[PDB]
This record gives C-alpha cells, sequence and structure tokens, in this order.
C-alpha cells in the first residue's frame, strides 16, 4: 500500500483525531507539515486542498477530503476489513448506534470543550474568564449526562471502544493534561473510568508519542 | 416495512432536517409532538429516549437514535433503494465526497448560523449585537467560500443535490426568511442561486407546510 497523505501538525486536535483513526485501522500514512504559526494554512496553494484554510486534509489515490470526522468515516469504510474492524460498527445498526455518539461529540461535547481548549491554550487574546466559566458549566452538564450513560455501558455506544469514544480524545486530552479543568472528567466516577480507558489505548499513546517527536 | 417514529416539532431545525430527509427518501413516518415551549423534552419518560432532553429522536423496529445527522445517515443507509437514491451517494467515494460537506455544515456553517437563529428568534435575553456581529462575520467568511464552490458546481458536493445541501436548509431558511441577515445568502449570486434551488424542493416545502399545520 502507498501511505495516505495527511496534512497538518499532530498537536492539532482534528489532525490527532485522524491519526488515531489511521493507527486503529492499520493504515500507513505520511504526514505533511503545515506550520500554523506561520499561517501556512492560509496560503493559496494549501487552500486548493482545504478551502477553509484549516487542517487536517486527506489525500489517497482516489480522493482528497477535509473535515476530520468525514476523513475518519471514509477511512473506516475503505478499510473496513482491516485493523480494528469494529471501530465504526460492522453493519447498518451498529454503525448508526456509534454514529449518534459521534454526532454528540460534534454537536454537544465538541463545542464547549473545544472552545475551552482554544481559549486556554491556543488564543493570543486575553482569557475572558466569564466565557471560560460559561463553557466549563456547559461541559459539566454534558459530562453529567455521560456519567449516567457510562454507568450503563462501558463506552459511550456500548461495550466496545468505538470511533465515538476516539473522537473525544483530542479535546479531552488537552483539558485533562494541559489545563486545570481535568477534574471535570476525573471527579465523575464513570466518566473518569471511561477517560482513563480510552486515553491509555495504544493508538492514542502512539499519537501522543508523535507529538513528542515533533 | 413499518413507518418510523420521529419526536418533536417541525419548527425545530433539527427535526426539520430529519423530516426533509424522510420525505426525500419516501419513508413513511409518525411524528410525535414534544412541546418545547412547555418543557416536555425534559420529562423523565422522554429523557429515556433522548438523554440530552432534546429533539428530534427516532425509533423504528430495530433501533432508537438521536442527533439529527446520525438519524439521517441511518435513514439513507436503511432506505438506500428507496426514494431519492443518490441523496447520500451510492458508493464509498461518492458518500465521502458528500460527507465532507455534511461535516462543513456541522462544524463550520452550522455553529455561527445556528447561534444567529437562536439569538435572534428563540432567545429570551436581549441580543448582544457584538456577538451577533461576530457570528455574521464568521458566516460571511464561510459563504465566501461557498460562493466560489458554487461557481464551479451546482450544489456543494457536485452537480447533484445531496444531503450536504439538505442539511443547510433549516438554519438557512430561518436566517433568510425570519431575520435581517438574509443578505448573507441573497447578496452572493451563486449562493443565492443554490439557496433558491434547494429551498424550493418539494421536500422542503412540505416541511414548511407541516410547520403551519402544527
Ligand atoms: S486544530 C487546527 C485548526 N483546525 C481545525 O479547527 C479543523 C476543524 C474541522 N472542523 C475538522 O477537520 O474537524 C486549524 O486549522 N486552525 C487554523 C485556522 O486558521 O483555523
Ligand atoms: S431544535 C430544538 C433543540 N434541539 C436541538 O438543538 C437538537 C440538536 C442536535 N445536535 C441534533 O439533533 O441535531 C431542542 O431540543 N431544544 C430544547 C432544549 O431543552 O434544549
Amino acid at each position: 500500500a502507498t501511505p495516505v497523505t495527511i496534512y497538518g501538525p499532530p498537536l492539532c486536535t482534528a489532525v490527532s483525531r485522524v491519526l488515531a483513526t489511521l493507527i486503529e485501522k492499520d493504515v500507513p500514512f505520511h504526514l505533511i507539515p503545515i506550520d500554523l504559526s506561520k499561517g501556512e494554512q492560509k496560503k493559496p496553494e494549501y487552500l486548493k486542498i482545504q478551502p477553509f484554510g484549516q487542517v487536517p486534509a486527506f489525500k489517497d489515490e482516489s480522493i482528497t477530503l477535509f473535515e476530520s470526522r468525514a476523513i475518519c468515516r471514509y477511512i473506516c469504510d475503505k478499510y473496513a476489513d482491516k485493523g480494528n474492524k469494529s471501530l465504526y460498527g460492522t453493519d447498518i445498526l451498529s454503525k448508526a448506534n456509534i454514529d449518534q455518539w459521534v454526532e454528540t461529540d460534534g454537536q454537544t461535547f465538541g463545542p464547549p470543550s473545544g472552545d475551552l481548549v482554544h481559549d486556554l491554550l491556543f488564543s493570543s487574546v486575553p482569557v475572558d474568564e466569564a466565557l471560560i466559566k460559561k463553557n466549563v458549566d456547559k461541559l459539566a452538564k454534558v459530562l453529567d449526562i455521560y456519567e449516567q450513560k457510562l454507568g450503563q455501558t462501558r463506552f459511550l455506544a456500548g461495550d466496545e471502544f468505538s470511533f465515538a469514544d476516539l473522537s473525544h480524545l483530542p479535546n479531552g486530552d488537552y483539558l485533562v493534561n494541559s489545563t486545570d479543568k481535568g477534574y471535570l472528567f476525573t471527579s465523575r466516577k464513570n466518566v473518569n473510568r471511561w477517560w482513563t480507558e480510552i486515553s491509555n489505548r495504544e493508538s492514542w499513546k502512539k499519537v501522543l508519542e508523535m507529538r513528542k517527536n515533533a
């Protein structure tokens, strides 16, 4: 197989999402750097690839894709028979059952957690501590619902790790390990169990190792 | 087959997304009301169906699902042979090509446009004109990119209507028809062409009618 091409730095949450997915699916890849600190993602040449001037972007022999969850769904389809076969289900029901919790990442967990990560770690503008308080409360109410769900099932969608869990890793990791908001996860028993299990998965450990080696 | 069951009011954008998809896919359904003006979505029996206390929810003979886009992917999957057969593509590549624009709805267009609709039409608290402007500016930037894309293809993902276009209808229609931010769409000639084209589909007209008879 020819390695697929991924654009962007591993430190980027949306890039990490794709990388963890590739590793779970045993898909070889080649990572092309895009230096966000130098604004390289806004260069006309890159905009030909990702028209919104964001990373990641994905290329293989057949298609160019953007939006990390779309990239991941394609990887899971194309390589269904490979690696972790059950990551995004094995049939129409199991896929949909996982998918609703992927959408919960995208629409519910993702916005407050992502804004927290951005405002605390990746913004050059002074932290509006009111806006922080708003999003912490937002995220706490979400995790209170996760707490009940995770008292019924080991992972969000059922008994096995799925792409719905994987998709929480990038924002979760920055909050737990690079901000003082980790207690939102670790003070909730079932959420803490879940977070501890998913963050210690070998694929995610491999992504963290990639960040370490630049 | 048996009709599927959908929960919530058609005035809800996320419910509207599901309804338009059901109609495109020629799927029979029962719509069960949930009055948001009276807190019905928070009653314990409904929380058993939708753990976030939001609408829509979906049930058929095999599964209960929430999150409108997951509900719609399931419908397109289960009823692929029915109705509009190409709505979410017909193989792995055409599906992924559409899906990236569906994610653009979910992560890029959706948040600022949805926030505008909320702050302008469905919020008790006085509008913060600075936050209004922040989101107008975000959405302008997104639609500048749409304008370029829609000068190359008739719809977002190509020359045929897809779920990616469908998913924009709920927030688009509120902005265009119930706010003074419609110029965002109508001032851009290709976006305006596209908007007119998708919002005049019978499926969308039917959803707007259901609203009236609600
Ligand atoms: S992580 C760096 C930023 N990327 C994204 O936010 C990608 C978001 C998409 N919704 C996705 O693929 O999931 C980024 O590119 N920031 C630079 C910028 O100029 O925005
Ligand atoms: S449209 C009314 C509200 N629902 C949603 O926002 C659903 C969003 C999901 N991400 C989706 O299914 O797409 C709603 O239910 N408001 C009531 C409330 O108490 O929040």
